[PDB]
C-alpha cells in the first residue's frame, strides 16, 4: 500500500467544497506528489491536475484556480480542492509518485453526483 | 505533440511479436522514459510496466522479461517489445514523461486481437 486516501470515495453535491488528501506511506519517494483524474469510461485519458512540492507549484495550464487547488500539506501530505462541485469534475482521482524509478498510483477516489 | 508513435495502433495475432515505440518531442524532459499499461475497462487503472533511460533499466518486478521487455534505442527513442502477443496483454499502451513538472502521456495505442 504506498498511499492512504482520507475520504476513499466522495458522494458530492452540486456547489460542495470537496477536499482529498493523498499520504504517501513509501518509505522514500522522489520529491512531490502529482494529482491525476479519469473520466468514468474505457480508454479514458489520464489527465493531470496538478504537481505539488515543497519548493513547487504547478497547476494545470487549462485549469481555473478558482475552481480547483492544490496543497502540500507537509511532506508527505497532499491535498486537492475542488471548491464548487461540477458535473464536468465527476470522476475518478489519484495521486502519482515515483520511488526508485518506478512510478506508482494511488487507488482511484470515485467522486460522483447522488445518481 | 508531446510524442511521436511510430505504431499508433495494433491489430494483432496470438504469439506475435510486436514492437512499440516511443520518440520524446519536447525539448525539456526529465532524465528517462516510462512505458505504462491500462486495462480495456472503466475504472482501469494505469500499470507500470518499465523504466528506460541511459543508465538504468528497470522492469516491473511481476513481469516476466522473456515475455515482455524495454529499450532505450537512443536519445529521445524508447521501445517496448512483447515477444508473443497473448490475451492477457490486450490494452492500451502509453508513455509517461516529466517536463517542467507536468506529467506527460502519450496518447493511447490500442493493441487487441481482432474480434
Amino acid at each position: 500500500s504506498p498511499f492512504r486516501l482520507s475520504p476513499v470515495r466522495v458522494e458530492g453535491r452540486l456547489g460542495q467544497r470537496v477536499e482529498l488528501q493523498c499520504e504517501v506511506l513509501l518509505s522514500s519517494a522522489a520529491p512531490g506528489c502529482t494529482w491525476l483524474f479519469q473520466k468514468n469510461e474505457p480508454a479514458a485519458r489520464p489527465i493531470f491536475l496538478a504537481y505539488l512540492s515543497r519548493s513547487r507549484t504547478k497547476l494545470a495550464e487549462e485549469l481555473d484556480p478558482k475552481q480547483i487547488s492544490g496543497q502540500r500539506i507537509q511532506d508527505t501530505l497532499y491535498s486537492l480542492t475542488l471548491h464548487r462541485f461540477r458535473k464536468e469534475e465527476e470522476g475518478y482521482y489519484f495521486c502519482s509518485v515515483v520511488s526508485n524509478s518506478v512510478l506508482y498510483f494511488s487507488a482511484f477516489v470515485p467522486v460522483f453526483l447522488p445518481v
